């Protein structure tokens, strides 16, 4: 069956509800209160085929910095709670992707054990309404709850949008492909320690 | 058939027995006398999907220098045996794989001629016993044996196990894909010079 | 008894009222017109343990200006205010607070002459709507007026939002730590000039 | 009652089993088939005055980095384990102590989010046999299990044992007072966003 | 019972008497003929809560050096003495202090190994009347009879009184934490090798 | 008649004896656990004509460290026991020796007054198996309990072997010249302050 993670979390800052669907068809239904967020959270589906399901409220009259936070941590924990003991999967994921002038290399590991490398430049502070700040934000704490090992290299870029779009794009193929059934290894475990 | 390359060789140094299944379902079977060095094939084999199964004694007293190089030339040999004239086959491989903070890209072609380019930078001597120089030693045997063109860059790192063995996961995804079955070729030799 | 501050201070620019108990339970009830203040307030109450209650208006379609400074003001002579001739007092607070990679150390003398020390670098000009020069400010101003020796010094961070929250951790129980009883100082004031 | 954490754990390459207890008498009893790392963990134990039970075994004849990691992120679940909802407790901790010509600094937050600062620069690569390179590896995995944000800054040091000695120290002690009752907080949570 | 310690030194160069309390109440009687020194000395009995008795005569026509150095030797012993087995003790202090643009960082261990860690730089030469170079060697001579570890650490300052002042109440706060009843050990030593 | 210090000292760590007779012929009698060590306290009995008699076991499976330290401590205070009032002593001793390209020159003062300058730099990290950061611990302890001002200065070297050894035989002519009688001075302390 499709492997779906479903997960539902609310501070005094925030509440958000979160459905992935592993094995999807690209559907797209993000709503997070952060217009940006929601058009990269569409090239997640698009480009990595997942259905994705979202939901936010929060302070944003604060900050977006809360709302960015507590979705990027409630998709790590999805991504996770999808993925069980990871029998039968790539593991690792590998993809470059370009947005016009734009070019961004991520490398990822399903690994169980959270780390960022991001070095990511993003010449504005402000995409839309969007605080460019917070990109890193969200990768470090998806990466925190999911347990991935995930780098992300900036290789060329100059607009914002495209630096930060392109690297949706990549991430989205990167995890796609870690997700995605291992033809070969019967459905052990991708690990020499198991 | 399963494509399998053997090679027995022995030297006043060492004595060194290995079989690699190119169509393997990573069989992990190696004892080369150096126990970082198996744990390193070991990935070969359970990221790669080759079945390797390595014997090795020798000259430890001196150095593991000796053992360590014998052993990769015969895998070099025993990879050359298995591929034949690589009839069908991708011929080239390319991955990045991390393991925490290291990130290690491998391009590899099975061209005939070898070649290696190499820069890692692994900043302790000793991984537990294991002389880090011999790392580069290794593919460049290998290299030199199998008639492979192998390029080794380190992105991130700093762990020195974490740097080696994201090589060795990286180049075992690398040479799976170079090795396995390009599904549209139909049989011919992967190159315009046949 | 508790030692409460209460101030009110109008001007043509801003209308201000603080309360504030040293001897509190962390009651958060700040309301400024500037939402990310408000935030870092309630850090105050919440890790400084003081009750905190603050309305201020202003004129806001100038610049957060005027309102921030009014705010800092008044709480600096609340300050004043409910700590008297400081019997029996620490005096001296001294804390380094993280938030994520950020990490703040500050260190305060509850003297009776102002001064602030203060190297933040906040690496962008907006934290949603509100301007990030206005935190020097705030800390200046309520120096100025509590008589606080008061030193802000910025050891790690990256992100404009834990860079400031964590100052204002740090601050909040380096003042809790200072504005405490002294168990064994038996109510004399500690300073060797009395 | 006492706060107890307890953890197994078994791969391929490691057995741990962690027993903490926070409220502890400083109970040292560990050992890890590391003898430079059992008497960082006393350390833990004499300045933390944790009860600390360490049993591991595992592939040291690979590396002893296998069997420092899984003792490290046992002791971080152990610890996850043993503080709950964190209710009543101070939460942040900060001490600096030295080890003669070694200085260092850490500064921790019972957070929820994983991050781990570290600068230290350990001049030699063996202490013992104990590769250098583990300590950071030994925090960056306590970390992530843990949910802790953590900071080790290198102020001054020479001597590699003084340099990672004085480390543990400092961390007992901050781990100590984050851990301990707060005496004004009635049991309360202590975050804003509760 | 109050742990005292006494001790009457002379030379051809100096006559000293020092008593001083562990357990006091912020006792000041400091003359040693160095007016500057007697108001240190001041801040180590009103910050530290130390009862501080010191008498010293001597060759002050040549150099306030050597009584500068054997008040210290006095002061460092007779710590020495009322510690004893340190059974009970905190042992570590930790502080930074203020005075206005000053800022100093104290840390310190009763280890029973002499050290100290000392980057002060006094931009002025005669404090009063006070050779500014002596401050160094109070600290370093006190180090070397107490047997205690010591870092002091110039985070600001500009004037030379503001920083030398700073510095005696930054160590007199430290030293009364080292000095202090853990409140948790239950009179054992603080120490792993006991 | 001869002057003879000897000193027992035992930890949870090392268990130290030291006898060294200052009058000696220059037996060497020394078993620390630590070959190197051992080695090294031979040139001090051969060039020094000390009388050396050590045995010292400890925790040599954790590092050399404390056994080294420990060891260093008690002939410290060995030396201390054996000189007394220092009457009628050279006090001062210097001394410049080479090993073959290595240069060392050691001057000291029989003060009262610990204190260690010292510059080596030695070029590799293990001398057999001894840490070589251990040679300016094992001085620096023996200052600190023989209350001597030491300075040792590297003038050549590459060689760590020639470097240590050069140095210690260096110092033990050094201390015979500061240990023996001064001709003149009839019995007198060697001091103005007497
Ligand atoms: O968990 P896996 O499958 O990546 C295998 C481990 O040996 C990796 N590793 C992590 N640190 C040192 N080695
Ligand atoms: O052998 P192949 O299939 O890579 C084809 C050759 O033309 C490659 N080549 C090597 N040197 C110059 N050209
Ligand atoms: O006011 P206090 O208690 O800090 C004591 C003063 O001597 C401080 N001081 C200020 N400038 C020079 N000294
Ligand atoms: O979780 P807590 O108690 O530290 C309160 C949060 O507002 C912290 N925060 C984290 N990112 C931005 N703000
Ligand atoms: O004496 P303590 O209590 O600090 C414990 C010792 O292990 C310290 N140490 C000193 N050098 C190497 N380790
Ligand atoms: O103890 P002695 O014999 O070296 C004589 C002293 O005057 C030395 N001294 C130390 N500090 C300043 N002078
Ligand atoms: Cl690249
Ligand atoms: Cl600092
Ligand atoms: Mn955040
Ligand atoms: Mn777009
Ligand atoms: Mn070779
Ligand atoms: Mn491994
Ligand atoms: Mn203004
Ligand atoms: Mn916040
Ligand atoms: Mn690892
Ligand atoms: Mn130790
Ligand atoms: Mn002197
Ligand atoms: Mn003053
Ligand atoms: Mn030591
Ligand atoms: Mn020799």
């Amino acid at each position: 069956s499709a492997r779906i993670g479903e997960v539902k979390r609310e501070t005094k800052e925030t509440n958000v509800s979160v459905k992935i669907n592993l094995d999807g068809h690209g559907v797209s239904d993000s709503s997070t209160g952060i217009p940006f967020l929601d058009h990269m959270l569409d090239q997640l589906a698009s480009h990595g085929l997942f259905d994705v399901h979202v939901r936010a409220t929060g302070d944003t009259h604060i900050d977006d910095h809360h709302t960015n936070e507590d979705v990027a941590l409630a998709i790590g924990t999805a991504l996770l709670k999808a993925l069980g003991e990871r029998k039968g999967i790539n593991r690792f994921g590998d993809f470059t992707a370009p947005l016009d002038e734009a070019l961004i290399h991520v490398s990822l590991d399903l690994s169980g054990r959270p780390y960022l490398g991001y070095n990511l430049e993003i010449p504005t502070q402000r995409v839309g309404t969007y605080d460019t700040q917070l990109v890193e934000h969200f990768f470090q704490s998806l990466v925190n709850t999911s347990g991935m090992t995930l780098h992300i290299r900036q290789l060329a870029g100059k607009n914002s949008h495209h630096i930060i779009e392109a690297t949706f794009k990549a991430f989205a193929r990167a995890l796609r492909q870690a997700t995605e059934s291992d033809p070969r290894r019967g459905g052990t475990i991708p690990s020499s320690k198991g």
